[PDB]
């Protein structure tokens, strides 16, 4: 939904640093989040395929499915309270930038990567989470 930041692994984590380092980053992928971690981010809370508190939750292939939708509530909990959570999915988290962009608080960045293409950066704001909302 947000702005698309293009270049070759690992240049728009550079771009993006300073304003990744002033906000809560919440990322979906395992591309996105070493790439975040190792630019020394450390996300609040971080979402990947299976292949800090750790969360696992099985997800068939572009669906949404209710314990998904849980885990991550969950995880904003456990991230309000200044644990980071790695979200181990197994199956696909195609789709997981959605219900991260409903559940977080105002003024995190979700990060997820667009194929060949970047790395889409979202500031989470009420229009944002409006629209993730009817997405849904
Ligand atoms: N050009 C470019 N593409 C990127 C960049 N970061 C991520 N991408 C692309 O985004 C794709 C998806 O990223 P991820 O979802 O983290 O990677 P993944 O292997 O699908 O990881 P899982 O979702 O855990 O299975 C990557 O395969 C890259 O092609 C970047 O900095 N530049
Ligand atoms: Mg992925």
């Amino acid at each position: 939904l947000g702005e698309l930041v293009r270049g070759p692994i690992p240049e728009p984590y550079l771009k993006v640093r300073g304003e990744l380092e002033k906000h809560p980053v919440v990322t979906v992928g395992d591309v996105v989040t070493e790439n975040v971690l190792k630019i020394g981010v450390k996300p609040i809370i971080a979402l990947y395929d299976l292949k800090a508190v750790f969360l696992t939750v099985t997800n068939p292939p572009g669906t949404i499915t209710k314990a998904l939708l849980d885990t991550v509530r969950k995880a904003f909990g456990l991230a309000e309270r200044g644990r980071n959570v790695h979200i181990l999915v197994s199956g696909e988290e195609d789709l997981a930038a959605i219900p991260a962009v409903l559940y977080a608080p105002l003024g995190t960045l979700v990060l997820y990567g667009q194929p060949d293409e970047g790395v889409v950066l979202i500031k989470v704001t009420p229009e944002c989470k409006r629209r993730c909302a009817k997405i849904l």
